[PDB]
């Protein structure tokens, strides 16, 4: 029927890519298949800014402060549980699989700017932001906004209440336009997801043989353990059933796998949490954007698995403990950065970069650094979704716990 | 009366700016009649983006899904029979002409990239494309919203019901004042004219004379055919009476002569469209925006006269065949691009280097190019005018075709 | 209680940070303290645009043009008034004081752009003015959208009025939801005061010493007398008591002070108008936004000891007329340039260079700006706040003569 359809979309792309890639045939694909793709995520792109705005200060007006300070923190104090596992298992499995028995030949520190990153959470010009697409004040506009509306509408004077009424309703009807027309677009996505694994399994796939495949298997296997440990138990601890989860989740999972993007998944992220997992909108409208931009699960994953992968490369003595230093340094450097294609390559660089590697044309490090490269494609797909799906895992949980979950949607 | 005032502006400016050009005071002219005008164009670009977004949402909400594709297909037909007019024109009177019989001295191939012009159709920002004023992704937005909310105020839901009505309302508010506003501002149009025309006359009038003279004799020889051939013949098989037609087009055409943009005519061509032509918002919200930028007959008038003049006056020989398909690359390489001044002037530059010629400084094209240059202001006006003019008759056709047209508007 | 907490939070800051620089630990204090300030500058940033737009839309709705019109003379009257009298005590206390008995060694015109700055108050494109946060023109688009729908609110069709109706209440909720918010944020600013204050008193305040502090001394003494007399004389002119109005203004001046920006302070300013001057929308939404980038009175006051201080230090003997001159030209230039920290020295920076003056390092006049450039910050302190002071004089004086003032505010 229509369901699981973009499970189809994503197994027949990526068969088809393999075989043409093979084949010879990849430049046909980017030619002729990628635009579909593009299309795919340039329609998911356009709803990013105006779904976010439209229901956070719906989602905050529906909602009183308390309950939103304590999703904050709720929601905060979950990822800073899941991105210490991540770092286990990226250590572990990168290990495991002695990523790096290849033969190569084979000092920064720069202040701390997190004051800075806060302090740019408050937009000077919320009209910028929105035309900016920076999300995380956008966030902080909406909330206030939410707030705001919601004490005019229980003051007495009849005026307030009437227009801030109508501007509530403005925003509702913007928010529900929206996840109408996101529902449209799903109608398209087994096309896209299609498009775009193709074009991926056609350039890069082929490409997955030797020992970047164990640095692939690696990496996809500390994504795993991520899930099926990190998350799965998480929920059965707070009574959700991980496997109904997981079925819930699926659109939104391939959808990211596909695009690379948590932002650029969030419409479809949010209509998941609330027309299949039951979240209130006073929850997900915040919980969810915001997770897209501090999840730092796939970045510890990815850096524990490259970093050791390029010390092994060139023969670099690497302990556990300075291995587990650096990817924390790594981590907490790209803290606030959302989730966009070729980001952890250009992290991955700068920590190479800092701890003292000659980068140069011909080096080493130059060498091991470009074979992750070309690999990259096949990584962030995987980063993007163990990303997204503990942000819908969070955000279920937190809503469980604030009594905003609908239970009907969770019973066969 | 009110009525005509602009084309005594228009005619008066004209004369005035001749006479203080052939005098000497065109100097004065810039910098004490010029600012009028200026402001008028000001006056004019401050209306685009919010009477393109609030009337194609209304719009786009007024009507049918069904009924709005139609219109596209429609409103492209039509500009597809009539470019191919325009290039017939532009070749026969380049060649009647004989323009280029001066006498001087006498291999680039680019990819097609109209695969991401379509693509660029989508914004990835919707608050982006409004700050930047790109009309095409506004147009594709304020589509999906329109029909977005004409889904959501027939579902049972009366809160999601009341809110899609406050939202289309906003919108509805929002366009009513802008044409308010339009109103208002064309009664200072017969100023701005004057100024415009006074300026343009002063600067490039006397510069018509001799062989540039049949140049600008044989691009409005071209405009003239195009407007009492193509459109009149046009409105008179869909039964529209094109006398009527164009006395109602006069404002929106002279707007169009001295602004010489499409788009920043646009708040005026749709006030004719909806107050002279009764023309529903449902067509020409969207029909108009959209011809304001599709449209390629001022493009190939221009195009076919120019390079002829070039080729003649460098004594190389082009055949009809050969001018032709100059024409016709420069026609694709054109699409998407709105009206905006010195913009055909560029293009044939471009024209010029793709077919393997001669730019540097002294050299024989490097001069043909200088001299249309000179007058390509003269130029531009007609090219304008004859654009806006083709895309107000197609308006009125597809309106017709559709019982969009309101027929009590039509009769003495 | 809450009231005159800010001016504990001035004063407390100012000492605190005088003994911290003064003992060496200004560096702690850039790192530990500043960053809240700088979060009290940025929430106030961020309600400018918001507020600045609803309110006007709204106080343009609620007045008819004419009483429009007559505000907008009156209050351009009044800055000249005002900025004459600036003028004046510029050279007066900056002869008084002898500014520059130092010792050390001891040409440029160019044409008005005033037309094109009028020109520019009108915007092309709305959206991107309030992307890029343009004040004035934005004030234009809010004022002809205010007029516009009151028009149609008195039209006879009832589908117009509801749709003006429903857009004015969104602007309406809008501004009512930044109103509170900017009093939730003046809860926090008794800590935003004291750490910007601490910052400036820690870095430049330990430098007012010598000629130096003459300068200082000569700078505040010209605003000193602007406010009493100047701006008392006409509030009591007008019967206004001025000491009430100083009572009243308080919070405004003191942000004003320490967040160095005019158009920074809007929010509290206009919040102050509204609730404690007791000034009707209509007038304060336009009158105060348009002074905060019109008011000249501390430029004035700035220009005219600087260029004395400057001319003294290399013994260039200038004449009181010369001196008057100079600073004309130097106003001048200046409008339309909205309240910006290190905007008049970059200002007097210029008026040195256009008297043809030898600015290259080691020069005696690169030696006496960098003086002037190393205590500029405390000149910046003064001359926002004189100016939002008399910008809140002159509104209240503008309300009394058109009738908008509510007199029982005014009543002890
Ligand atoms: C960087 C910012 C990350 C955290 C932003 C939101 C945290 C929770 C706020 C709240 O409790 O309301
Ligand atoms: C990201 C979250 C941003 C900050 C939390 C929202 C604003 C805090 C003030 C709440 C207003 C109140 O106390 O009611
Ligand atoms: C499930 C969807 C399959 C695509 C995503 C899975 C991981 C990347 C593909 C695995 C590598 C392909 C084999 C390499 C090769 O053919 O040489
Ligand atoms: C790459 C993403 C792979 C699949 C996403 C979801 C997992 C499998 C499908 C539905 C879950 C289930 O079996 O119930
Ligand atoms: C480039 C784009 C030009 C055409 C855009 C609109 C075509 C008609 C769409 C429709 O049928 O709704
Ligand atoms: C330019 C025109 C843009 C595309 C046409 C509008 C969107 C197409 C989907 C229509 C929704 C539906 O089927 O009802
Ligand atoms: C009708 C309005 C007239 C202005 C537009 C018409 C075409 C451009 C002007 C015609 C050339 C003017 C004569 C040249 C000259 O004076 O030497
Ligand atoms: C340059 C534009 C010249 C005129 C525009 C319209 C044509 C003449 C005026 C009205 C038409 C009519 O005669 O009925
Ligand atoms: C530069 C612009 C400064 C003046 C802008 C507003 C002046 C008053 C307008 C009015 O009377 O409505
Ligand atoms: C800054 C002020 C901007 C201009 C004043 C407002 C617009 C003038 C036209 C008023 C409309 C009318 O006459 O009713
Ligand atoms: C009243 C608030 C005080 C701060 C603002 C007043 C003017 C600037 C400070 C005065 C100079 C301080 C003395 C100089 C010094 O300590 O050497
Ligand atoms: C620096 C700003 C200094 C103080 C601002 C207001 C003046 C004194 C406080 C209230 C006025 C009063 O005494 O009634």
């Amino acid at each position: 029927p229509v369901l699981w359809k973009i499970l189809w979309g994503l197994v027949l792309g990526a068969v088809f890519g393999l075989i043409a890639g093979h084949f010879g045939y990849a430049g046909a694909v980017k030619t002729y298949i990628k635009p579909f793709g593009d299309l795919f995520v340039r329609l998911l792109k356009m709803l990013v800014m105006p779904i976010v705005l439209a229901s956070l200060v719906v989602g905050a007006a529906s909602i009183s402060p308390a309950r939103l300070g304590r999703v904050g923190v709720k929601i905060v104090v979950y990822y800073l549980a899941t991105s210490a596992m991540a770092v286990f298992f990226g250590l572990i499995v990168g290990r495991l699989f002695n990523v790096g028995a290849n033969v190569n030949l084979g000092i920064e520190a720069q202040p701390p700017s997190l004051v800075q990153t806060l302090l740019n959470i408050v937009p000077t010009n919320p009209f910028a932001s929105l035309a900016k697409g920076e999300v995380l004040p956008v966030i902080f506009f909406a909330i206030i906004l939410g707030i705001a509306i919601t004490y005019l509408m229980n003051r007495n004077e009849e005026r307030v209440r009437k227009s801030a009424e109508t501007l509530l309703r403005v925003f509702d009807g913007l928010a529900e336009a929206m996840y109408l027309i996101v529902g449209g677009v799903m109608q398209y996505a087994p096309i896209g997801v299609f498009a775009l694994i193709a074009y991926v399994m056609a350039e890069q796939g082929v490409r997955v043989v030797g020992p970047l495949a164990k640095v692939v298997g690696a990496v996809y296997t500390g994504l795993f353990l991520q899930i099926v440990i990190t998350y799965f138990i998480l929920l059965k601890v707070f009574g959700i059933d991980p496997i109904k989860f997981i079925r819930k989740a699926k659109d939104a999972m391939i959808t990211a796998f596909v695009t690379r993007s948590s932002s650029g998944t969030l419409p479809v992220t949010m209509r998941v949490a609330e027309e299949e997992m039951g979240v209130d909108k006073g929850i997900f409208s915040f919980t969810l954007p915001l997770g897209a931009t501090i999840n730092m699960d796939g970045t510890a994953l990815y850096q524990g698995v490259t970093v050791l992968f390029v010390a092994n490369a060139i023969g670099h003595p690497l302990t556990l403990g300075q291995q587990l230093v650096v990817v924390l340094t790594a981590v907490l450097a790209s803290i606030g950065t959302a989730g966009v294609p070729g980001a952890g390559a250009i992290m991955l660089a700068m920590v190479l970069q800092s701890v003292g590697l000659d980068l140069t044309p011909g080096s080493p490090v130059a060498l091991a650094y470009a074979m992750i490269l070309g690999i990259d494609a096949i990584l962030d797909m995987g980063r993007t979704m163990v990303n997204v799906t503990g942000d819908l895992a969070g955000t279920v949980i937190v809503a469980k716990t604030e009594k905003e979950l609908d239970e009907s949607k969770w019973i066969s």
